[PDB]
């Protein structure tokens, strides 16, 4: 299995005029970076929705995934499924980007574009969807294995998807923001992985980065304090290798420079009255 390289990107999906683009659609930029982060319980409740068909997405296109099918298919599958519950594929017209939804195989750390590329026995394959309807995101991803993965692999996914589920379950009101990462990168480093730094979780709402950065590793400079209302993505990608990455000319696609893999989780939360939700939850 040798390293990847970009295959043939189809044309442009189409979505039905009807679906309310996000502003940046087109754009160069989006008008994001400084909004609350603290919802209004109108915003939390349509962010539910969201949150319910960006997993619907994900979970249908995931059960794709196997040995044989293009990266392009799952992206047709989780497009086909936005559109259908009258979402916009947030992805799709941001900040260029061609398609809606990211897929991301064994070396590359994340923000694969979909493609001819062809998934074979023993792949492991990130899915990253996100969904805009109510005039808000929900935004999160998993890793499956194709066929037969190797058990270096399978460990690297269900400890990926540990680390995610046991930060999840440290939100609460009155907590520092740092015991994500905290724990993520104690996690990881108990089974000698390398927690990416340079690509975090976000706070998410109206916009779909809106500011609030979430560390996937310790770094208890940070002061900010969970608040109810608050709502942020836990995404950490874990590497197998070192952290050094390269980025292709595509200007998207994210790769180890050692070629070992790696693997990422994603959820939407909110922080609640006394602990967290999963808006993402299937
Ligand atoms: C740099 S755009 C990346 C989009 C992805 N859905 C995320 O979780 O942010
Ligand atoms: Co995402
Ligand atoms: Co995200
Ligand atoms: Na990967």
């Amino acid at each position: 299995r040798t390293a990847l390289s970009p295959g043939v990107l189809s044309p442009t999906r189409p979505v039905p005029n009807w679906i309310a683009r996000p502003e940046y659609v087109g754009k160069p930029a989006a008008q994001e970076g400084s909004e609350p982060w603290v919802q209004t319980p109108e915003v939390i409740e349509k962010m539910r929705v969201a949150g319910r068909i960006a997993a619907g997405a994900l979970a249908e296109a995931g059960k794709a995934v196997a040995p044989g099918v293009t990266t392009d298919e799952l992206d047709r599958i989780a497009h086909e499924y936005l559109v259908d519950n009258g979402a916009y594929p947030s992805t799709l017209g941001y900040k260029g980007f061609p398609k809606s939804c990211m897929t991301s195989l064994n070396e590359v750390i994340c923000h694969g574009i979909p493609d001819s590329t062809v998934i074979t026995d023993g792949d492991i394959v990130n899915i990253d969807v996100t969904a805009y309807i109510g005039g808000v995101h929900g935004d999160t991803n998993a890793t499956f294995p194709a066929g037969d993965v190797a058990d270096e692999h399978r460990l690297l996914v269900d400890r990926t998807r540990e680390a995610t589920m046991r930060a999840i379950n440290t939100v609460k009101p009155g907590r520092a923001l740092s015991v994500i990462g905290r724990v993520i990168e104690s996690y990881a480093n108990r089974f000698g992985y390398n927690v990416v730094r340079d690509f975090t979780g976000h706070g998410i709402g109206t916009t779909f980065h809106n500011g609030l950065v979430v560390l996937h590793y310790d770094q208890p400079a940070v002061e900010t304090i969970m608040q109810p209302g608050m709502t942020f993505t836990i995404e950490p990608m874990i590497n197998l290798g070192a952290l050094d990455y390269e980025i292709w000319d595509d200007g998207w696609t994210v790769v180890t420079k050692d070629r070992k893999w790696t693997a990422q989780f994603e959820h939407t939360l909110l922080v609640t009255d006394t602990g967290v939700e999963i808006l993402t939850a299937l």
